């Protein structure tokens, strides 16, 4: 099939009159700027690579916004976590799948074309494994296929309630596997995921939830083709607790004990000191920044300017899914730096003064890297994942090139995303997803049950 864009953001920058040929398998086959649109579908606005969403816990969308109730003069991440545990305790396999499908449809409508699902809900309500332990992982994959979103499934190793290998709490029972069972699950997922065109990654929940021996064991197991994700340094309390346990800060500890490299996505990484920031940038690991969730949970502000300055790589994730908006994450990534520094125009490159373009470029690259997928760029051989902005919008129609990204990301919003393609298939057209009516009906029923 062929599509034609009057304006498109290609790897070398903005281009005009671009004709794309897309293979039967949804791969970009030919990309020709300054071309004719003969026989190709003319697109309705500016075309961008789709944005990868590098961190998600799907089920949390069901509780999104409901935890905004003061139950203490000092509510925090940790009282929130108890509420999250209460919901996860009652979620059936069918409910989990319905929530995921609905969530992925909403992600697509926002311009997220692929998602890394950081998946730790493994077992039944009693904490016992399903007859096929991959039961819930397979439902995540089925939901992603139904929505049409790209997927890297990250089954999560979760074994302990805290540093020093503390025993898992009852509230964590659905998450728990030892290293051996985890590795069996991981290996068993390869075939079904491959069959769906989906990807896989290794994942440790956090340094609180696994032991150093488990990390070594898993990393030595031979899955060298896989991304590696971990929540790290999100909350000050984890930093303090890590120091009491090891005499090291979380990021410090990880870098001293593990060969962190480009395979890694360090989710949050919020409390990184100057040395830790330097080590992250040197390693080529991706910082998985979840701005709306980090603000919602009162985590803090990442040192993004220092990090970017040293060649740091980053991407964005919607995480708890209080927000499903590429615009909001990138906008408030920048705005948080502005509020901290009390200055403007914080995240730019030496070769790129445009803030919107800097942010979009960065998150596309970090997102693709963290997912381990051939995405993030409209280049021959990469997957045809793209969004089409509103060509009739007066702000966008009046802008060219990087100014258009500034109008969208800093003055515009989600409804400016009109059409979305993943793997060469249109999954959103004029703001609508074909499965939205059925999904919303299933979803409202599930919310009522919960
Ligand atoms: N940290 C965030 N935001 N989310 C975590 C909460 C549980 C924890 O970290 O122990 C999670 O969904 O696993
Ligand atoms: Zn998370």
């Amino acid at each position: 099939s062929a599509i034609f864009a009057e304006r498109a953001l290609l790897p070398e920058g903005w281009a005009r009159n671009v004709r794309f040929e897309i293979s039967a398998d949804g791969v970009l086959a030919e990309i020709r700027p300054d071309a004719n649109a003969d026989g190709a579908e003319r697109l309705g606005g500016a075309v961008l690579p789709g944005m990868p969403n590098l961190h998600s816990h799907a089920f949390q969308r069901a509780m999104a916004g409901l935890a905004e109730v003061a139950g203490n003069p000092n509510d925090s991440f940790w009282t929130w976590r108890e509420l999250m545990y209460r919901m996860v305790a009652r979620l059936s396999p069918e409910q989990i799948e319905v929530i995921a499908c609905q969530l992925y449809i909403e992600m697509l409508k926002a311009g997220y074309t692929a998602v890394a699902e950081f998946h730790y809900v493994h077992h039944d309500l009693d904490g016992r494994s399903y007859a096929d332990p991959a039961e819930l992982s397979l439902r995540i994959s089925r939901a992603a296929s139904a929505a049409g979103i790209g997927l890297t499934l990250l089954p999560v190793l979760y074994s302990h309630a805290g540093f020093g290998g503390q025993p898992a709490s009852e509230g964590q029972r659905r998450f728990i596997n030892g290293s051996e069972a985890y590795l069996e699950l991981l290996q068993r997922l390869r075939a079904p995921l491959e069959a769906a065109g989906h990807s896989l990654g290794l994942c440790f929940h956090s340094l609180r939830a696994v032991t150093p021996q488990q990390i070594a064991t898993v990393l030595a197991a031979g899955h060298d083709d896989l991304p590696v994700h971990i929540h790290i340094a999100e909350q000050q309390k984890e930093v303090d607790d890590c120091q009491a346990w090891s005499g090291r800060r979380p990021l410090q500890w990880l870098y001293e004990n593990v060969a962190v490299d480009q395979r890694w996505c360090l989710v949050h990484a919020t409390h990184a000191d100057p040395a830790e920031v330097a080590a992250m940038a040197r390693s080529g690991a991706v910082a998985g920044l979840c701005l709306s969730t980090e603000a919602n949970l009162g985590d803090g502000i990442f040192p993004a300017t220092d990090f970017l300055a040293q060649g740091g790589r980053l991407g964005i994730g919607s995480d708890s899914h209080v927000s499903l908006s590429v615009v909001e994450e990138l906008r408030w990534l920048e705005y948080g730096q502005r509020l901290r520094d009390r200055k403007r125009n914080r995240l730019y490159r030496d070769d790129q003064p445009m803030i919107g373009r800097t942010l979009y470029d960065a998150a596309l690259a970090g997102g693709a890297q963290a997912l381990g997928q051939p995405i993030g760029s409209l280049a021959v051989g990469r997957r045809a994942d793209l969004l089409v902005l509103d060509g009739n919008d007066p702000y966008l129609a009046s802008a060219e090139g990087d100014a258009l990204l500034n109008r969208w990301l800093f003055a515009g919003g989600d409804r400016q995303v009109r059409d979305v393609m993943v793997a060469g298939r249109w999954v959103v057209r004029d703001g609508r997803h074909a499965g939205e009516e059925r999904s919303a009906r299933a979803f409202v029923q599930v919310l009522g049950e919960l």
